[PDB]
């Protein structure tokens, strides 16, 4: 327990165009427990060979997971993206759909662990690394070490630092795991986010949260431990046992916390920059969506591939904006940039003379514009 049911958004890269080669994307998100199952359709099909993120959460906890493949639109082929989860009856499709639209400072720096304890002898686990929402490291759960995904994940430590932080893990997990089989009387998920968020100005902030069934369990504020009021006696439990009874465990989480991880965050920063990207274009096109009723249209206005990450999109008539507009979430693309799309509801005789503008700071002030039209 508890249950949350998936949000499912499927969408491409560029313009659906046939015979043209493209990327389709699917995010699904919001869901708990962790275990689903994704799979992306080509005419009722599972497509294998497809990319997939390793399983994250948001501040919610809830469970979030990216797919996507290379696919081709075409008159005759259909795509879609299927998930079963505990939460529903039978599996959902949601078809990819041209017309539709496709159907549905500081940077931080950190580790995300997942525990599936199903019984006593029995348990999943799994772990990576996250440069703010993007994926920079895996974990082989067999041999026990780490998984670099770019060129750049080793980010300027040598060798011997990054083995000694392999061990470090095998024997934190041993510890933990060993841990949490002792309390015996009992299905239940432990989830871990630790790392370090780094400010303007230099200052950094620590950060090391449990959640137990999703649930708020325990965290860590300046040098000391703090249970979320449940109460809330296990999380006290523990958090006074590690307050005490093994403190220097904490003297390493805390150095490991503000030191190491600021320094490897700024060190992938570093080693980043080298290979891509500074700023990229968007592209940008119109598709319909879905019908809000009788007489009625859905503009969908698609910005996708754009990075940094702040855009402003609006659909407008002129210079004025429309009050209607829908602005949907930003989501992630195959590698590595944004992808978003703003939604308006017009009858049908208001529809011509809407354009959907967009502004980002990789434009050089020179905004897109794209006209609706039959
Ligand atoms: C099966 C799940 C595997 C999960 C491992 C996935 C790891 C996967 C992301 C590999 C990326 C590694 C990445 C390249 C190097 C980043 C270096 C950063 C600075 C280190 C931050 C380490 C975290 C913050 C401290 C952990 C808390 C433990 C030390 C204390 C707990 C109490 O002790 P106890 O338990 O004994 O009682
Ligand atoms: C956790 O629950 C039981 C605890 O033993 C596991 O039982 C095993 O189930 C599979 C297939 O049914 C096999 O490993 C054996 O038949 C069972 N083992 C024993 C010792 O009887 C169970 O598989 C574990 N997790 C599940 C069922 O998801
Ligand atoms: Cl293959
Ligand atoms: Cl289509
Ligand atoms: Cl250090
Ligand atoms: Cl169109
Ligand atoms: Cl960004
Ligand atoms: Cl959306």
């Amino acid at each position: 327990p508890i249950q949350r049911t998936p949000k499912i958004q499927v969408y491409s890269r560029h313009p659906a165009e046939n015979g043209k080669s493209n990327f389709l994307n699917c995010y699904v998100s919001g869901f708990h427990p962790s275990d689903i199952e994704v799979d992306l359709l080509k005419n009722g099909e599972r497509i294998e060979k497809v990319e997939h993120s390793d399983l994250s959460f948001s501040k919610d906890w809830s469970f979030y997971l990216l797919y996507y493949t290379e696919f081709t639109p075409t008159e005759k082929d259909e795509y879609a993206c299927r998930v079963n989860h505990v939460t529903l009856s039978q599996p959902k499709i949601v078809k990819w759909d041209r017309d539709m639209g496709g159907g549905g400072e500081h940077v931080s720096f950190h580790v995300i662990q997942i525990f599936s304890f199903v019984n006593q002898s029995w348990a999943r686990g799994q772990g990576s690394g996250w440069l703010d929402e993007l994926q920079t490291h895996g974990w082989d759960s067999e041999s026990g070490t780490i998984i670099f995904l770019h060129q750049w994940s080793k980010g300027q430590f040598s060798n011997e630092e990054l083995s000694d932080l392999e061990l470090l893990f095998r024997f934190y997990l041993f510890g933990l795991t060993r841990e949490i089989q002792d309390h015996a009387s009992y299905p239940f998920e432990v989830q871990v986010k630790a790392g370090c968020e780094l400010h303007s100005g230099g200052s950094p902030e620590g950060f090391f949260q449990v959640a137990f069934n999703g649930l708020d369990l325990l965290s860590f504020q300046q040098t000391t431990w703090v249970p979320s009021p449940g109460c809330g006696s296990l999380a006290q439990s523990v958090c006074h046992l590690l307050n005490h009874q093994y403190e220097g465990v904490t003297e390493t989480v805390y150095n490991l916390i503000r030191s190491t991880c600021p320094r490897f965050l700024l060190g992938l920063l570093d080693a980043g920059k080298m290979y891509v990207h500074r700023q990229v274009k968007p592209e940008a096109w119109l598709s319909s969506g879905p019908s809000p009723g009788p007489g009625r249209l859905q503009l969908v206005c698609h910005v996708s591939g754009f990075y940094p990450k702040p855009v402003w999109v609006m659909w407008m008539r002129g210079e004025q904006e429309q009050q209607g507009t829908q602005l949907g979430d930003i989501l992630p693309n195959a590698q590595g940039t944004w992808y978003l799309r703003a939604t308006l509801d017009v009858a049908d005789g208001e529809a011509a003379g809407l354009s959907c503008r967009v502004k980002h700071s990789s434009l050089e002030g020179q905004d897109i514009i794209l006209y609706w039209h039959h």
